[PDB]
């Protein structure tokens, strides 16, 4: 396995499977004139490794990467240039020792019991259909819930799907997929809607604040989709991470594998999410309220909840 046939499988892999050549300033063709001239068969195999991973960090995104089993390329530019805006340790100070665990949920009453507070840091951690009852349960005198994903990485749409449904009043149009039709970088099949449907158990149609950080991504990036198009949710914080959750692998003739999006994700606007959602209210964790033990968007998120309006229950 000579290192410009790796040169040139990755490149390949690249070309007809990278599904946005369209949004980045470089040009793919160009990149395989300029590496064309660097890869020689007389480098070792950390030298390729050192080359082929600078290749695929010219598209500068966080979702490609190299994998050898001595190492793995990436470009954590993408969300190492954002601010953590979660800490555990400020987080504690809310959740405290006495929270309640259900599922993949840490879950705790936060302002004299007003506001239900949710912590989900991974969707690999599941969560059943008794667990979200039993936590919209001890929710049931709150005037707000707070659904925190900041840090979560992602895992799987089983309980993306089974929470989002929770919040939704009837069927509504999600989004929509794309995958790669051919070759061409440009080649995809037309976009295909995702729908979802209401839950038929315990539904929170009272106000929502999600909240998210760079470190947002993966399932918690088509999560965050959903949840933003319902009215009763706020989405509050930093720009996710993007990603789809639905991955691209393929192994080289070495036996390393290249693994990236393999499908682009559109929003109703059939805008895509790859490149992370914006918050609909921008919060930033403070150097001052860090060392007060606070977390800025945690406080924001209690202060628009609070914020009271008219004395009407109503429709
Ligand atoms: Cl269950």
């Amino acid at each position: 396995s000579s290192p410009r046939d790796n040169f040139e499988a990755l490149w390949r892999i690249m070309d007809e499977n990278y599904c946005f050549f369209a949004f980045k300033d470089v040009d793919w063709d160009d990149v395989y004139d300029r590496y064309n001239l660097l890869v020689k068969d007389t480098m070792n195999q950390y030298e390729l490794f050192d080359i082929l991973g600078k290749m695929l960090a010219e598209v500068k995104d966080g979702h490609t990467n190299l994998i050898s089993s001595f190492d793995m390329s990436r470009y954590w530019a993408w969300y190492e240039d954002y601010p953590a805006n979660f800490y555990k340790e400020i987080q504690d100070n809310y959740l405290g020792t006495d929270y309640k665990i259900a599922g993949g949920m840490k879950y705790k009453r936060l302002a004299d019991d007003q506001i239900g507070y949710v912590y989900y840091g991974s969707f690999s951690s599941g969560v059943g259909e008794n667990n979200l009852d039993y936590m919209f349960a001890h929710f049931k005198e709150c005037k707000g819930l707070i659904f925190d994903v900041r840090d979560n990485g992602g895992g799987s749409m089983l309980y993306s799907d089974r929470i989002a449904s929770r919040f939704l009043e009837e069927r509504i149009l999600t989004g929509y997929t794309q995958y790669k039709k051919g070759n061409g970088h440009n080649d995809f099949t037309q976009p295909n809607p995702v729908y979802l449907s209401p839950s038929d158990r315990t539904r929170w149609l009272r106000p929502v604040i999600v909240l998210t950080n760079r470190h947002s991504y993966s399932a918690t990036n088509d999560f965050v989709n959903v949840m933003r198009l319902l009215p009763q949710v706020t989405v509050m914080g930093d720009r996710t991470g993007g990603g789809s959750g639905l991955p691209f692998s393929s192994e080289l003739p070495n036996g390393w594998s290249v693994r990236f999006s393999a499908c682009p994700v559109l929003d109703v606007n059939k805008q895509h999410t790859e490149f992370g959602i914006d918050p609909d209210t921008a919060v930033a964790i403070t150097g001052e309220d860090i060392m007060k033990g606070r977390d800025t968007i945690i406080e924001a998120a209690i202060g628009l909840l609070l914020a009271k309006g008219d004395s009407a229950i109503s429709y």
